[PDB]
């Protein structure tokens, strides 16, 4: 259609493929030996059932792995080899050999990959594999872990889970060290303990000392946004809103998230409603303001401003149920046309910020005035709701596009997650829109506040150990910005905690 | 006057000065001891020298002490009684004296350069702070004995010492029976203040028959709020990328960041590392309150900061060509008073036409503390093509707690050289005078920055400013309130304790 904006024929430079997340397992000696590179020299038994275990389970409770629903295990060819043939393939889960001899019919629980564990992790990261495969375990071998533990592999890595033997071998002959934090090979990633076991003692009959750990990659950008909500619940003086309801409030504070490769800030210590996110973003981009395109596909988040009684009480008797008035995205495409009805014609009308946004970015990428709004003073009384999420500006740099969003009010629980995850959507969006790669997402906040009555859950959620965030992947492109569908998209390993 | 704002009859109450700054005075010998009770144990002509000088002398270059403007020196009794009675009143400077008996007429008796006060140091300073002292005392220096030193390093008055100038004498005194000592960061006894030497002089010998080794410093109160400012500047140079504006001037920038200052008890953060315009930035911050767009009012004021901008050949290249010299079209103020309003040329009456941010949120200040709708812009896309220059300071929100007035400032294009300081002390001033408006204490000041950048020419001079100790902030007072907000003039505030570095 004539007044939508093309997308460019091209994805940006450096652009990568998907890549799954993954958890590396592994058993290792006190000098981190892991074998003699054919075998594993020690034997206990308990370390084969953890090892068994953990990449068995699924997240569900006591669900069976299926063809369905199951985990995927990666492995060098020396490893598969080492699994006697009896035992082989590992059952309940998806066996993938790396080689460039062997090939899969050299033998569909069972699939060679001519190619390192990048492949392997490009290949599950296929639709014919992400409904199926919920988690990717790294099993080894040595070359296998060495490859995990460099770039771009590293930094999709989820978790080690690492057994710890209490033996010494002379005849190890390959090694594997998890790198502390700080140090140079750590390569920026600040690697934790979350879990340690009791020390024991196998039943092997050599009395041989054991434990595990679990080691995760520290996520500082949502240890941030804890920090923050633990300051306001700390120091945050008590304010009322509009309908009486004690707040703890601080004013005026930043976050910053890395949107790079399409890494995507969905908070893991509470489950962001991602489809809403989504739903919504493209409806504000579309700029729509009918509200009942979003309660059709199941979001309900406008459906009590845009009630016959709230449009009332806004004195907006003349709209239709729904009609939420000239909000977000019709300033976004239409600043300062008349309002009139959510099914009348805008084409033409009004400034077209996003559209400007979107050339400037393309020609002249130092330009400062790549901002757009939603505060139009002349139009907040023709609104449902003024705006809260009211000015967003953009920024490039190593041709990475960068954007600040400011908002006024900022309810930490529930307004902020999902807001950091619509302008992450709507950064990648214009990135691949202009040609450039996402960069960052910076929060500016006004008043952002916790209410009095969800201060015990929040301090319950304040103990979680953040996970690592999910990447967005496109599954398909469309010519126009505007006809892009939820449908579209696909989170994958976004893995966030239960509910409190 | 309709359309003006009125101010309050709570008008004067919240931003006038409880207690005035002052500077601290002392010698010290090696064990801190300052005197015996009765005098100072030592002779170092130096010291007394250095002493009346940093005492007398004003700020300008040869500027005389006269009953307009002078220092003061404050002391307590017993330090007024160690000076012989030929060399009292201490001459070119007006001397406070403490003391529960002594009269400001018995101690004539021993112009109007004396005056007795009934209580302590900060009795003085609350006295020093009224319109008959302020501005017309430029620095008051606490001198007064051990007693007088000791209120000085605590609240109230700690919070207002701007500097202490410490003489050290090498020289052990068991006499000593009164001391002063400076408390160490992060200490009890330092009241959250974190004192930090910004000068020391090379150890010198008295030419005073016994050889005495001394030296001085000088000290000032860690202000970390413009550390805050020069840290960002030293991010820029360091790791800031590479760009350039609209004309191809080179710039070093970063990507989003954010500022704080204190607002509270007349604070004015006025950088001073580098000495900002106030009176522009004052002109104009008045000029941008009553919706004005013709930059020719500043001009006639001396205020050129929008000449270039308006100039004929300025406007034409942006295609305004109708324009009038000097008029900017519907920039900035004409925003906050009349968002919306169709512009035609700056001597047309807008009274009544588009948006009355400002007097919006003045209303809303006053019934509804706790909204959180309490913004105003000045980017409006259907005008920006109108303006001599799009708004870079362009949006600001509101805050109340606890009876304090917060402002939060979103700027897209951040100068850190010259706009930003500039900025700062553009929005400290608005967020004052609004809360004057609105019956409200100021409190803070928020600073968001978007493309925060410094220019590539002006890497060596940031560089410079960059190893300077940032001095404590000055104060604003009222001389005079006005019944209408659009009413107030720049002479009407005095922005006093300002005393910012040399330029280079
Ligand atoms: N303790 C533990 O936790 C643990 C776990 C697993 C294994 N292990 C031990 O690890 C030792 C063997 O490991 P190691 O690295 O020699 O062998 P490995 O990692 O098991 O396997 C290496 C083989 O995998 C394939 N491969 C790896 N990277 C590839 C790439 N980039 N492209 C194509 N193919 C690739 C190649 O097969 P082709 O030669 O066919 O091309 C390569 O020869 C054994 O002692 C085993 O028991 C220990
Ligand atoms: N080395 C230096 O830098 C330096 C400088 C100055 C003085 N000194 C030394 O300091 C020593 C004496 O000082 P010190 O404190 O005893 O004496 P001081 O501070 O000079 O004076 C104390 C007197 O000031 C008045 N005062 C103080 N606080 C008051 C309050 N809250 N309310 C009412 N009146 C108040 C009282 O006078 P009334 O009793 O009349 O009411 C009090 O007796 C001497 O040895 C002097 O040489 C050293
Ligand atoms: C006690 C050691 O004695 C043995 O090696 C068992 C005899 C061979 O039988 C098998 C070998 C393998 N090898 C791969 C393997 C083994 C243990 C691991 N543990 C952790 N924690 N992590 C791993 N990644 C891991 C990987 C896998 C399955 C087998 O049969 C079920
Ligand atoms: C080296 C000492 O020799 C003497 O004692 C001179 C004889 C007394 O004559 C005077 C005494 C005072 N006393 C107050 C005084 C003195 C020095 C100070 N220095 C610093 N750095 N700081 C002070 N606050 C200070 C306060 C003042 C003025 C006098 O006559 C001009």
């Amino acid at each position: 259609s004539l007044f939508k904006i093309r997308m460019p024929e091209t994805v940006a430079e450096g652009t990568r493929l998907a890549l799954r997340a993954f958890s590396l397992v592994v058993a290792v000696d006190e000098r981190g030996g892991i074998g003699d590179g054919r075998s594993i020299p020690w034997n206990v038994p308990e370390d084969m059932k953890f090892f068994r275990d953990v990449t068995t389970k699924l997240r569900g409770k006591n669900v069976k792995p299926s063809p369905a629903k199951r985990n995927a295990v990666v492995m060098g060819r020396k490893t598969w080899d080492s699994i006697p043939p009896k035992f082989r393939p590992l059952p309940g889960r998806l066996n993938v050999v790396l080689s460039s001899t062997l090939t899969t019919q050299h033998l569909d629980s069972i699939v060679a990959v001519n190619g390192g564990l990048e492949q392997a992790l490009q290949l599950l990261a296929s639709p014919n594999y992400t409904p199926s495969i919920e988690t990717v375990y790294c099993i080894g071998g040595g070359s296998v872990y060495a490859e995990a533990l460099r770039p771009p592999c590293v930094h999709l890595l989820q978790a080690i889970y690492r057994t710890t033997i209490r033996a010494s071998e002379s005849s190890c002959s390959v090694f594997f060290r998890v790198p502390e934090s700080g140090t140079e090979a750590a390569a920026g990633i600040e690697w934790q303990r979350e879990t340690i076991s009791e020390e024991l003692t196998s039943a092997n009959g050599n009395e041989t000392k054991y434990y595990f750990e679990k080691l995760i990659p520290r996520n500082r950008e949502e240890e941030q946004y804890l920090s923050l909500v633990d300051r306001i619940i700390r120091e945050g003086n008590v304010k009322h809103d509009r309908t009486g309801v004690g707040t703890l409030s601080i004013f005026g504070a930043q976050m910053r998230f890395s949107l790079r490769n399409n890494r995507l800030p969905l908070l893991t210590t509470k489950r962001v409603f991602w489809r809403g996110v989504c739903e919504e973003l493209l409806w504000f981009l579309r700029g729509e303001t009918y509200a009942k395109k979003l309660s059709d596909k199941g979001v309900h988040i406008w459906d009590d401003n845009g009630s016959r009684a709230f449009l009332d009480s806004r004195g907006l008797t003349e709209y239709e149920e729904m009609d939420l008035g000239p909000v977000y995205g019709f300033q976004w495409r239409h600043f300062g046309a008349a309002y009139t009805h959510h099914d009348a014609n805008y084409d033409g009308q009004g400034v077209d910020q996003i559209k400007a946004i979107v050339e400037t970015l393309k020609t002249n990428p130092d330009d400062r005035r790549m901002l757009f709004t939603a505060w139009n003073p002349s139009a907040l009384p023709r609104m449902a709701l003024p705006p809260c999420h009211l000015l967003a500006q953009f920024y490039v740099s190593n041709g990475e596009l960068s954007c600040m969003l400011y908002q006024r009010s900022c309810d930490m629980g529930l307004g902020v997650p999902f807001n950091i995850a619509s302008y992450a959507l709507l950064t990648i969006l214009i990135a691949k829109a202009t040609g450039l790669r996402p960069g960052e997402l910076v929060h500016t906040l006004g008043d952002a506040h916790v209410y009095s009555n969800h201060v015990e859950p929040c301090n319950e959620q304040l103990k979680r150990v953040p996970r690592a965030f999910p990447y967005l992947v496109f599954r398909r492109e469309r010519e126009f910005l505007e006809d892009y569908e939820e449908g579209d998209m696909e989170v994958i390993d976004y893995a966030p905690y239960p509910p409190i």
